[PDB]
């Protein structure tokens, strides 16, 4: 059976219309019931959302987002916004688009492997589920501010449409492109969206940085990936694209053609321009140190020390993980932005994979990811060091006391509760405050 | 019963021999059976051992140590060295005296309350243990080559008494002062006893440089430290005592003599002091930045960023612990020496505990490091990413799969083992590689 719904190209539902600039950020344009596998897997109403959201240049634009609406819902109840790896700059590659039933649908890799299992378990929870196509109708991946206000507002559209209380709490996950897309959401929350209360967000190999990732990507197997984020940030950024244009040879205007053509999608976008330098598509060679793309690059990134602006340092519960040698998202960015998110109050509970890839490490942290959404829907995520993981602690996360010790110098150590130390202090217990 | 033996001040035991010069380094000098409630208590003969160590200024010396023989050894054979927080500047505060029977020794809290627990342990497991006076005869509190040398040179001369394979795996424990002695023997072995097989060593409550610890102590309450701290350096470094002296003043001078008076050891020590001032006892507030004490300083730590000298980088399996808001002992010099050490090749599992003490941290991270110990002398030690601790794995540190998930979406996710990701590499299992 293929797809349900036109092409998303061809579907007036993704136009924006005239009177665009009239909607509120997170209106609802119009809805309409969408046919899922996983909303028919879960016995889940699934439905689009069009609704008007910002986008770089601050105009305003129409988007879609996919919403699942659980049978039982949970009480209090708590939306759950799940963002795509998407990973291509053409709108057919869409996640609302793959999630339509069907076989032929281009993207439908980057809705029908862990994002079922994970979009199931909110719904078997009783949250309710928000997608957005975060990359928004100019498909522009790796463009933060795009993504984040796409997303954000695609989540006060939720919140109209299904008429939910102002102050339901978000939990927000994401992996790899999905990851980046959810960090720029959080970090612009509070700045962009300030009504929407977060009890959490779970991420993992994040690419943090724009300029970082290309240069890590750049001739390597999965060059391809800085082609696509070359080619997104100039869907963001018109000046960038006006910039990019007229240097592009021969060669290069038919490779960014190819990357922004109908169905070139994920499994495409890793298939071609294996080891290719963007810089051989290109006449100039200096276009990372000339502007507009050396200050577009210094907004695009959420290090602190490479951006040009304040970065916002939230304060919510997070959970984030990466793959020490992630060999396609770098690790070094995500680890400098959580060490200085840390040294400005954030509450990071940080997780390094040290044998891992970034395919490996998209399943290794996705169980205690989930298991930290809950917790944190239930005001109960664990205290750690922001930076660290919860540290090791006898029957909870490491051996028993008694299996360590065995019994009787387990009694002794517990028995040591209460009496003086040697530091004219008392001890504790073996476990610190849950 | 009072203590079985002379004070260590009136004991020829403890004199160092004319001789001493044409003794090896380790080289046992005499030994002698040593009634002790450890060894009482776990039916393990317990021994002294005089023998000949090397101190800061590269001159011969004889320190004891004490030895515990367990009943059943285990094989292959194991030495686990456990450094004790002696924290005093006099001799009877000895640990090898600390260790014997009775009720009077000055200095018995620190040998009776998590020692017992933690040498009891190494005994019933089968391993060989050795506690040196890391102090040594001049009683130099947090002097670190001091401590290093003569806690290897114990080792050796443990090897040497009973005997043992000359490639025994040793493996170390310590807290706090304990954790200082610790942290320079290992920093130390390879240059001084590369002869020694180091298969791991847990330590926590580091105090990594003597300057930011004596900083982060003086004018508190623990205080006192501060001035023990002053004391041992001054007792290994012949001319900062001869620089400190003619600098004390009336108050001073009685500070001093208090602070290495008979029975004035770990007890008196955080009973005396509080809140003072060390500068207040000298007529100089400049000693810091003199000489010679500015250039000791730079020697008297493991931070590379202060070290005048390049720091040693141990290689071995490490397992550090520390409390974040540490009263006594701060926090940032381990972590700098952690990341630090990091960057060089170490392999060190770190485990920040953010609601603890320097006292409720010395019990929280003990199982786990004596749980650690045990997979190191099996060379089983998990992999972690340096500075980390072990990220959250289902089943295995956090919640199962199935416990999170349900049965349903646990077999769904546990089938996509072997199945091709979004990016054309097969998906892992939920677990990493054991
Ligand atoms: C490569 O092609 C670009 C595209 O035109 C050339 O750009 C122009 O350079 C001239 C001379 O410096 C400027 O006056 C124009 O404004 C540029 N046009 C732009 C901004 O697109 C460029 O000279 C060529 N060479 C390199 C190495 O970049
Ligand atoms: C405090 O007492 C010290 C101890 O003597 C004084 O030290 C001497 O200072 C003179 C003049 O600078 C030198 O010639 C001597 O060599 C110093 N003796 C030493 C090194 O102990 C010192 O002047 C006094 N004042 C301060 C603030 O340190
Ligand atoms: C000339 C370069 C200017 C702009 C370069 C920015 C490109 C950013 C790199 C692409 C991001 C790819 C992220 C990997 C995708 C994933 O892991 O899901
Ligand atoms: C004028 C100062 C020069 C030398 C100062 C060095 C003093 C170092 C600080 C003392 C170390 C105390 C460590 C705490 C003991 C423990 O926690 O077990």
């Amino acid at each position: 059976r293929r797809a349900p719904f036109p092409d998303p190209n061809d579907d007036p539902f993704y136009k924006t219309p005239s009177n665009i600039g009239t909607y509120a950020n997170g209106q609802v344009i119009q809805s309409r019931k969408a046919p899922t596998d996983i909303g028919n897997q879960n016995g889940a109403d699934s439905f689009q959302l069009s609704y008007r959201t910002t986008n770089t240049q601050k105009e305003a634009q129409a988007n879609v987002a996919t919403v699942f609406i659980p049978s039982k819902p949970a009480s209090p109840p708590k939306i759950f916004s799940y963002q795509v790896y998407e990973d291509s700059t053409q709108l057919n590659c869409a996640p609302s688009y793959s999630y339509l039933t069907g076989f032929d649908e281009p993207n439908k890799v980057t809705t029908v492997l862990d994002t079922p299992i994970i979009i199931s378990w909110a719904l078997q929870q009783g949250y309710y589920v928000v997608s957005s196509d975060h990359e928004g109708p100019r498909s522009a991946f790796i463009a933060g501010y795009e993504e984040g206000m796409a997303i954000l507002d695609g989540i006060r559209a939720f919140k109209n449409f299904k008429n939910l209380p102002e102050d339901i709490g978000v939990g927000f996950y994401g992996y790899a492109g999905g990851a980046h897309a959810t960090a720029w959401a959080v970090s612009l929350a509070e700045g962009y969206a300030p009504e929407i209360k977060i009890d959490g967000a779970a991420y993992g190999g994040t690419p943090a940085s724009a300029k970082d990732t290309f240069t890590f990507l750049n001739k390597g197997f999965f060059a391809g990936f800085a082609v696509a984020g070359v080619s997104g940030l100039a869907l963001a950024h018109p000046d960038m694209e006006a910039f990019l244009e007229p240097r592009l040879n021969a060669k290069g205007k038919q490779v960014f053609e190819q990357i922004r053509s109908r169905g070139f999608c994920l499994p495409s976008v890793v298939l071609h321009n294996n080891f290719v330098d963007v810089f051989s598509l290109v006449n100039d060679t200096n276009l990372l140190i000339e502007e507009p793309i050396a200050g577009i690059l210094k907004q695009e990134t959420l290090v602190q020390a490479e951006a040009s602006y304040t970065v916002p340092v939230p304060k919510f519960p997070r959970f984030m993980w990466h793959a020490l040698p992630d060999e396609i998202v770098p690790f070094q960015p995500a680890a400098n932005y959580v060490k200085e998110q840390c040294q400005k109050g954030a509450n990071i509970n940080w997780n390094v994979y040290p044998i891992a890839e970034h395919v490996t490490a998209e399943i290794f942290g996705l169980v205690p990811g989930l298991d930290f959404l809950s917790k944190a829907f239930k005001g109960q995520t664990p205290k750690v060091a922001c930076g660290s993981g919860v540290p090791a602690i006898p029957g909870i996360n490491s051996p028993s006391t008694q299996n360590v010790l065995g019994s009787d110098l387990a009694n002794q150590l517990n028995s040591l509760k209460g009496q003086q130390s040697a530091f004219g202090k008392p001890f504790g217990s073996v476990s610190p405050p849950l």
